[PDB]
């Protein structure tokens, strides 16, 4: 594989869309590779990690409990609710909701959680509280996936998202236990985690949250490193490409391959 930046460029050339990419050391925040890192991209379901960061902050403050059981109605459900559609009788705990939202990308779980933090506005306020002055959520699932050209709603930048994830996972804004919980939810991703592991060389750690939307929008926020360590945050977003889902996935993987082959930078 070519160097990371060369492969990123190739992926744009082949997709006819924009790619946005950060690679950042988790422990220090060193930026290693940056491409369109200050340009806006739809977050799609990647927002679910930030959402559960806000939830965990409420837990730490004593305003929320992961044990608390939430009951909801069938008319509350939106498209793609693999876990939440199964618990209409009995409800789900706040922690189960976060697990469903992160590990299965359950849309209704995310919306229920989003209400508890004050909606898109409340999550955006949380982002401002932790010093992210760029990322914004405006809409609920599933409208937030619309990815209209030129629309700043429901967007982040690769740099902002990487910084935000580092802040949530390592900065002690969250309690140790909450940091540990957020990481474990990413480790437990069932949408892409197992597939990613099956194509990674032995020894490479992965934790992730994926997203997909309209107009080609696709993305992943991930922790990756050799010796079975979460060494780096890697954020990759694609937008405005007409390519198949399969080819988008291949291109994201090709960027991954480039990182793996040229890791010591
Ligand atoms: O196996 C050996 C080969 O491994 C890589 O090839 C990669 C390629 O770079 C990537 O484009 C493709 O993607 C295949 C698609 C896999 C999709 C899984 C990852 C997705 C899942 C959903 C979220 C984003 C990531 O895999 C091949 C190997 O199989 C190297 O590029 C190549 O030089 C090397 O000789
Ligand atoms: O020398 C490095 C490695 O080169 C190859 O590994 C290939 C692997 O066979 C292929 O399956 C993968 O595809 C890439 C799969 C990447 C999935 C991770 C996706 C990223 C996306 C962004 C967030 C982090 C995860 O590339 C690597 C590197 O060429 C060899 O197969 C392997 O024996 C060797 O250790
Ligand atoms: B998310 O990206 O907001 C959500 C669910 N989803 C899909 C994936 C994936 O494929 O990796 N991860 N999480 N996306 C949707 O529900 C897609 C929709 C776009 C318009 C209506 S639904």
């Amino acid at each position: 594989s070519p160097q990371p930046l060369e492969q990123i460029k190739l992926s744009e050339s082949q997709l006819s869309g924009r790619v946005g990419m950060i690679e950042m050391d988790l422990a220090s925040g060193r930026t290693l590779t940056a491409w369109r890192a200050d340009e806006r991209f739809p977050m799609m379901s990647t927002f679910k990690v930030v959402l559960c960061g806000a939830v965990l902050a409420r837990v730490d403050a004593g305003d929320e409990q992961l044990e608390r059981k939430i009951h909801y109605r069938q008319q509350d459900l939106v498209d793609y609710s693999p876990v939440s559609e199964k618990h209409l009788a009995d409800g789900m705990t706040v922690g189960e909701l976060c697990a469903a939202a992160i590990t299965m990308s359950d849309n209704s779980a995310a919306n229920l959680l989003l209400a508890t933090v004050g909606g898109p506005a409340g999550l955006t306020a949380f982002l401002r509280q932790i010093g992210d002055n760029v990322t914004r959520l405006d809409r609920w699932e599933t409208e937030l996936n619309e990815a209209l050209p030129g629309d700043a709603r429901d967007t982040t930048t690769p740099a902002s998202m990487a910084a935000t994830l580092r802040k949530l996972l390592t900065s002690q804004r969250l309690s140790a236990r909450s940091q540990r919980q957020l990481l474990q939810w990413m480790v437990d991703d069932r949408v892409a985690g197992p597939l990613i592991r099956s194509v990674l060389p032995a020894g490479w750690f992965i934790a992730d949250k994926t997203g997909a939307g309209e107009r080609g929008a696709r993305g992943i926020v991930a922790l990756l490193g050799p010796n079975n360590k979460a060494e780096r945050i890697v954020v990759i977003y694609l937008r405005d490409t007409p390519a198949s889902m399969a080819e988008r996935n291949q291109q994201i993987a090709g960027i991954g391959a480039a990182l793996i082959e040229h890791w010591q930078r």
